[PDB]
Formats: structure tokens, C-alpha cells, sequence
């Protein structure tokens, strides 16, 4: 491609820079220390690793080019202490500093797209079986997942180890103190709310744990017709729409840090702590997280007195928001139905239902972390469109 | 005791505050809206799960005390919608609402006492089936190991198996794409350069996680005579002596996110990106956690052009403190050692050594999660305590 072919290579600013001018005519710069550190010869990078060797302690911070030369498709660099590297126009071209360029590759590494809802939803639903066997399925399983929050897979067994097939698909699962997969159902003496007949209110799973749990699957085997209704909502959608109306009750839950508790036994016996905000910022002020379970919030409330009632307002203006007809979508697993969805952003919920004296009411559920969901995404992307 | 006897009990300020006097003349306040939310009665709060069932859909945000009545030991209050609560002395004292309170209430939960080191470090050691089978070693070595960062333990087998026995004293190992365990030795094609005979500088394992393990665990089973010496660094110590030295490289390490990669095979295949701060601070300024394994950076650098040569500069100022004869501890490992460390805090680094036609050095690593390592420390602490 001319965009990729270059025209011009030129060491430019006290050799500390170098300078492409490509066919198409746009220019790209690319610093000197840049190149060296990135030097892909096997001094300096491992390749059956894809993996630098070069240390820091061998870089020359104020480096420049000593001499280059190209073509169409290369640099060939010589450098002040005699090391000599050849770079490849279309790698060059790929990580070029322009703030376009590096926003693109940005996309393509972290697939940022994003589809806010409320209760129009349209529950994306694929088949189970299809998504476990042809790539072209579990392909868009995730990346719906990614960009919707959301997927429903149709089509599996009323069986456990459901949820486990797709934790391989993925790569692994993410082991807790609630097990490799867990059992919710009404249990005497319930070490959690999850595993008795009430109903929960909107949640995300686990922010007693300083890294709460990215991807969630929830595998029905046995609903009741006595109550047992799922709720989801759009916790970016609703935080939004929370800082629009009322932004003192969003400044103090993207702010307050508040305690998150576990105590119990389950895989083994634990005793969980954890402080987070409710809305977690990144540093750019984007939401990136939810952390609320009003179970296990702590009754250790480390604020001082005065900061007390104006969170808890704040708290409910958020629940409120997130209860309103607009925001939440309410539907009714059956047995065969997984639902897989971004516990970061998402919260859920169910509806109460009526004990019996035998089990009317059995979910399985596992985790996922977030980084294993993006890599499996990856590498089915690229086979997809290989 | 005096200071958990109730002398008096007060509903104030438009009865949304209680105060209690206690026996020692000291004062607490406890908002009414948090006594509401924490009513540890049958219908608000599950005894099995030590859970709150109230939701926030029911808390009156405005709520003031009906009416109240104590003894010495408990307050018996009874609300507006003629709901009851009762609430016990040593359970609100412990819940104070005072600076000094709150502060001495988050040591006992989170352990922070910190001491840091330089060249030094006196290596903490304890011995290994005794951590096994004691609580009192076991208590020594996380204990330990949260405040110095890190433990030695001598006496294991020669035998893989060590780590992962450490492991289940712990409650679970950390899974990640290299495994459950992981065996460093040289390896054709190998897909990291921990897996090669060369030096490692120091480093952080896997900031090419978003959540990178908090412990890791290195057990010695073959160790070669040619070279293989094992260094560390206190990474907050180093953290703080640039802040003091070089504000601007710390500012630049300390806001700059860095993309860190890892592509290839292991337990399935991978393709890993992640955004770190070198140096990540939490919303206080201070620092908590070190990202940064020079091999795994990748060649996509997401700043502008200008902003690049000064975060190398900022790098290479970092690294050469890390160096520098006051700040790094030297060893070397000897088979039947493992090391158990703060991967947050310390790096860790390794001298190179010959290559041969068998395996002449071979160390067992595996990871653990903060949240699971502290949840033990919690019980074992009140084991040994009670
Ligand atoms: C379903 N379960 C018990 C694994 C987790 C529930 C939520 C959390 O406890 O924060
Ligand atoms: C030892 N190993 C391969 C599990 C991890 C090394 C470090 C990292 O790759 O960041
Ligand atoms: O039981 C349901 O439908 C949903 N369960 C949960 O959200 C849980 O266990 O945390
Ligand atoms: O080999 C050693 O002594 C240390 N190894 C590592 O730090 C690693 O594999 O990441
Ligand atoms: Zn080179
Ligand atoms: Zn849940
Ligand atoms: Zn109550
Ligand atoms: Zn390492």
C-alpha cells in the first residue's frame, strides 16, 4: 500500500528522531530511544517469546541515530556504539505516534465499543452448542458480550457443568471461596443471601474482594414458577444518567470509599475485606466499574459522622434510578438458559420466590476474569477474519 | 470494661443522631440512618450468612429515632414504622464514628504496618513443615510477609509439589495462563524469557494483567553453581526515594500508562494486553502497587511523540535507584528454599547463567491472590489470639 511504503527516511532533531514520509505523503515520527529499545534483532528480542531482552540498564537515554538507510519496505540503523537494527515499514507504520494512529490500535487491542440500553433491550441470544463448537458463534458471543454487557445462550443441558464447558471456551474460570462453580439454591444455615428464597435486589457479584469478578455466567437448571424473575440494568447507563440529575449524589459515590465484608465457609472457611467506591472513575473520569452488594456492605462505615446520611441519600437516589421503568430489563430464565454478562458494569437482581421442601429452584454459576474473556476475543477475532 | 459501659443513651439533632455517653465520660455518635441499616433483627440482617437482608428500597434516608431506652450493655430503639432494633455496647463502641475509632478499627482489618528495606534486609526465615503444621509459624509468615514483604522458608523437598502444598495452608493458588504452577528452566522456544538462561532485571510478574498477582511463590529445586543469584528490592522504598530525588521522574512514572503484552502458548494460547502506571497511586498519593517487567513492555507506546524520550529518561532514573547498592538485597537460592513475596511491592530480578545439555537449574513458582492471603492471615490471627 503507498500508505505503508516509504518514501523518505531521514534522522531529524540531533539525530534524536527519525522521520518517515510515506507515499500517500503523511509523515511519522518515531524517537530515536524508541527504535533502540525496540530493536527486534536476537540481542535484543526474544522471538519465540515475542518478548524484549533488552535491559533498561543497556538503553541510552539520549541516543541518536547514527546512520540509516532504507527502501520501500525498511530502516536499516547503525547506532554510536556500533549495535545495528533493521525495522519493517508496516510495523513502523502500525505504531506511529500520531494520536490517530495510536487510537486506532487502541480500538483493535481493547475493543471499546459500547451499547448503552435500558428496558428497550433486545436480549442478545445465541445457542449453546453453536458457540461451543464453530468460532464464527463464540466470536460474536463475546464481543457482543463486550460491547452489549450481555449475552443469553440457549440450548443447554439441565445438567451442571454447563457453565464449566464455557469456562474452557473461554480458557479457565476464575476460582473463589464460593468454588470452581457454585450452587444457588435455598440452603439451611445459607452462608449468603444468594442461596435462600429472598429476593436480592440490583447487585454485582463479590466487591468484598479488591478485584471483583469481570464476566459472570449463570446457568439455569431448575426455575419455579412461585417468583425467581431475573432484573438487569445498565450500571454505565444509569450512572450517567445519575451524574446528569443529580451530581452531588454521583461526586459522593464515585468518592466514598465503603467497606465490603464475607465471612464464612464455603470452598474453605474465609474472612473477606474489602473497601471500594461504589462508582469507580478511571483517571480520565470514565466509569469503569460498579461495586455494590448491599449484602455484604460492612456495617463498619469508615466516613466521619457528618458524611453518613448524605451517602446513604445518595445511595438511594442511585437504587431509585436504577428500579425506574426506563432503566431496568426483567425477564424468566428456564432450564437450558446461561446468561454470560459483564459483572463490572451490569447489576442483577431476582425476585423472591416460595421455599418447599425440596429443591424448586437451582442455578449454577462460575467467573470469568475479564483479561482471559479479551484474549480468548483476540484470538477468535483474528481466526474469524483469517 | 468502663469504656464499653453504656452511662447514657440519647436520641439528638431532630432524633437523627444518637449519642451515647459511656461509663469512661468519652462520647459516640451514631447516625440514626446507619442504625436503621444495620438492624441485626431476623427480618433486616441473616444471621447464617452474618449478611444484611434489608435493602436499600427500605431505608428512609431521613429517619429519626421514635423512641429509646438502655441499659448498661444495650440500646432498645424503636422507629417511626414501628420497627425495633436492639443494638449491643461492645458492637457500637467498636463502630465509633471518631477519627481515632475508625482508624484503629481499619489496622485490625488490613494490616498496614510496613517496614522498609534496603541492602540491609535481615531475610525473614522460618521453617517450612513447621508453617505447614503450626499456627503459630503460619501466623509468623503472613504476618511476615505483609509487612516486610517478603518470607523465606527453608527445609521443603527438593521435589515439586512444595508450592502448591503453601497453596492450600493459604487456601488457593492464583491460575494463570502459565498454570496453576509453573516450572523456570530453560526451555526450547521458550514463550518468556523467564524460561532462558539470560539475566532478568528487576521486575514485577505480570503487569500484562490488569489484576496482577499480589504473592508470589519461588520454590528452589535445582540450582546451578554457574550463576542463577536471585535479587530484590523494596519497590516503596525506591518509590519514595525518587519522589524525594527526581519529583519529575516520579510524576512521569506515577501517571504514565505503559502497554504491557504477552502472546504465545502455555495452559491454552494467549494474546495478553494490558495499560499500567509504572508506578500506581491510590486516591491519597500513596503508592500501592509496581508494574513493570521491562520484557513484557510492549513496542506499542500509546503517548505522544514528545512525552516519550522523557519517560525513558524517568525509567532508566528508576531502575538505576533500584541498582544501587543501598537499595538491593543479593542471595542466592539453595534447593529446598522457597521464597514467598509481595509481588505489589517487591521486585525481583536473577543473575545469568550457563546454558547445558540438561536441566542444571530448575525453580517451582506459583501465585496467590492478596484477598486470599489476608482472609488467612484474618483467621489465623484470631486463631493464635484465641
Ligand atoms: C453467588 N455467590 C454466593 C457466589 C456470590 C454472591 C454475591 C456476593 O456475595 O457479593
Ligand atoms: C514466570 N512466569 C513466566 C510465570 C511469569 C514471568 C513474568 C511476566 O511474564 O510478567
Ligand atoms: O438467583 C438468581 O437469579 C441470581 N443470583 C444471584 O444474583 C447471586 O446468587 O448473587
Ligand atoms: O529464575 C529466577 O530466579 C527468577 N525467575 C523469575 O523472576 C521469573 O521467572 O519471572
Ligand atoms: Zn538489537
Ligand atoms: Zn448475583
Ligand atoms: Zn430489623
Ligand atoms: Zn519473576
Amino acid at each position: 500500500s503507498m500508505a505503508c511504503t516509504i518514501q523518505k527516511a531521514e534522522a531529524l532533531d540531533g539525530a534524536h528522531l527519525m522521520q518517515i514520509l510515506w507515499y500517500d505523503e503523511e509523515e511519522s515520527l518515531y524517537p530515536a530511544v524508541w527504535l533502540r529499545d525496540n530493536c527486534p534483532c536476537s540481542d535484543c528480542y526474544l522471538d519465540s517469546a515475542k518478548a524484549r531482552k533488552l535491559l533498561v540498564e543497556a538503553l541510552d537515554v539520549n541516543i541518536g541515530i547514527k546512520g540509516l538507510i532504507f527502501d520501500r519496505k525498511k530502516v536499516y540503523i547503525t547506532w554510536p556504539d556500533e549495535h545495528y537494527s533493521e525495522f519493517q515499514a508496516d510495523w513502523l507504520k502500525k505504531r506511529c505516534f500520531s494520536k490517530q494512529a495510536r487510537a486506532k490500535l487502541q480500538r483493535e487491542l481493547f475493543f471499546p465499543e459500547c451499547q448503552y440500553w435500558g428496558s428497550e433491550l433486545q436480549l442478545p441470544t445465541l445457542d449453546f452448542e453453536d458457540v461451543l463448537r464453530y468460532d464464527e458463534h463464540a466470536y460474536k458471543w463475546l464481543s457482543t458480550l463486550k460491547k452489549v454487557g450481555i449475552v443469553r445462550l440457549t440450548g443447554a443441558s439441565d445438567k451442571p457443568g454447563e457453565v464449566s464447558k464455557l469456562g474452557k471456551r473461554m480458557g479457565f474460570l476464575y476460582l473463589t471461596f464460593y468454588g470452581h462453580t457454585w450452587q444457588v439454591q435455598d440452603k439451611i444455615d445459607a452462608n449468603n443471601v444468594a442461596y435462600t428464597t429472598g429476593k436480592l435486589s440490583f447487585h454485582t457479584d463479590y466487591p468484598a474482594l479488591h478485584h471483583p469478578p469481570g464476566v459472570q455466567l449463570l446457568h439455569c437448571i431448575k426455575q419455579t414458577v412461585t417468583g425467581g424473575d431475573s432484573e438487569i440494568v445498565d450500571g454505565f447507563n444509569v450512572c450517567q444518567k445519575l451524574k446528569k440529575n443529580n451530581p452531588q449524589a454521583f461526586q459522593i459515590l464515585s468518592s466514598t470509599f465503603v467497606d465490603f465484608t464475607d465471612i464464612g465457609v464455603d470452598y474453605c472457611d474465609f474472612s473477606v475485606q474489602s473497601k471500594h467506591k461504589i462508582i469507580e472513575l478511571d483517571d480520565k473520569g470514565q466509569v469503569v466499574r460498579i461495586n455494590f452488594n448491599n449484602a455484604t456492605r460492612d456495617t463498619i462505615f469508615d466516613v466521619p459522622v457528618e458524611r453518613v446520611q448524605p451517602f446513604y441519600a445518595a445511595l438511594k437516589e442511585f437504587v431509585d434510578l436504577m428500579n425506574s421503568k426506563e432503566s431496568k430489563f426483567t425477564f424468566k430464565m428456564n432450564p437450558g438458559d446461561v446468561i454470560t454478562f459483564d459483572n463490572w458494569r451490569l447489576l442483577h437482581g431476582r425476585r423472591s420466590y416460595e421455599a418447599g421442601t425440596e429443591i424448586s429452584r437451582h442455578l449454577e454459576g462460575a467467573y470469568a476474569d475479564w483479561d482471559v474473556v479479551m484474549s480468548r476475543l483476540r484470538i477468535l477475532r483474528q481466526r474469524v477474519e483469517n
